[PDB]
């Protein structure tokens, strides 16, 4: 399967929507699903990483690479000084490290490193953005956009830059994917810069919890109350794969069978 390809500085709900069914349909295990979610697959499938290339309103691009088994990003890449420019996070290493640095930038054209002197991890992305809390960061197309013009083909750039951008790819990008209630967030303010809210958040933290208890759920019911947020940070109480399904694209690999519809 080649490179997913969304163009933020000419999009619209419906495209994003497409693009998110495309992720979605890529990503998943071929037959895995529980209660009619897709699930992702395990650590030794037929396709090991994904590319998205995202698109900014200056025709710049960036592409990040996501690992297929749980669609977490391991780098980008950016065309840069007619190169390859490829950049990927401080904790991949040996095989993997190559096999991402080769299968963003091929050895068969010019590449350059440029690393990401740290790991991407929620709090280490936040103390690297400024902020105690990406609640502080702003998500929206037009910030996406920007963000990849301000880092594709530059020489220069902080990593306050670089932290914000990647906050915002990864939720727009596999977060959405993971989670249709992300997806939803920036369909209904796709037109304005919006904060993600504490259920956004919560879901992001939780996607784990979230489908482990889905797919050891009994007729539906989940094996013990699932404790979340509602969209104003107030206590919410699943018990039911219905009350949750809703929110949710994608769930995280659970090893064992499960009611699959
Ligand atoms: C995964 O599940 C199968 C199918 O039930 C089982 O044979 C195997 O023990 C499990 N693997 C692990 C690590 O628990």
């Amino acid at each position: 399967i080649n490179t997913i390809t969304f163009d933020a500085g000419n999009a619209t709900i419906n495209k994003y929507a497409t693009f998110m069914e495309s992720l979605r349909n890529e990503a998943k295990d071929p037959s895995l699903k529980c209660y009619g979610i897709p699930m992702l697959p395990n650590t030794n499938s037929t396709i090991k990483y994904l590319l998205v290339k995202l698109q900014g309103a200056s025709l710049k691009t960036i592409t990040l690479i996501l690992r297929r088994n749980n669609l977490y990003v391991m780098g980008y890449s950016d065309p840069y000084d007619n190169k390859c420019r490829y950049h990927i996070f401080n904790d991949i290493k040996g095989t993997e490290y190559s096999d991402v640095e080769n299968t963003l930038c091929p050895s068969t054209n010019p590449r350059v490193a440029k690393p990401i002197n740290y790991n991407g991890l929620y709090p280490t992305l936040e103390n690297k953005a400024g902020v105690t809390s990406r609640n502080q960061v702003q998500l929206g197309i037009q910030i996406l956009s920007s963000d990849i013009g301000k880092i594709s083909g530059q020489g220069s750039f902080t990593e306050k830059t670089e932290a914000k951008f990647l906050l915002v790819a990864i939720q727009m990008v596999p977060e959405a994917a993971r989670f249709k209630y992300i997806e939803n967030q920036v369909k209904t303010n796709f037109n304005r810069d919006f904060f993600p809210n504490d259920k956004v958040l919560e879901l992001e933290e939780n996607w784990g919890k979230i489908s482990t208890a889905i797919h050891d759920a009994k007729n539906g019911a989940l094996p013990k109350p699932l404790e979340l947020k509602n969209a104003d940070g107030t206590k919410w109480i699943v018990l039911r794969v219905d009350e949750i399904k809703p929110d949710v694209g994608l769930l995280k690999y659970v090893n064992g069978t499960c009611q699959t519809t």
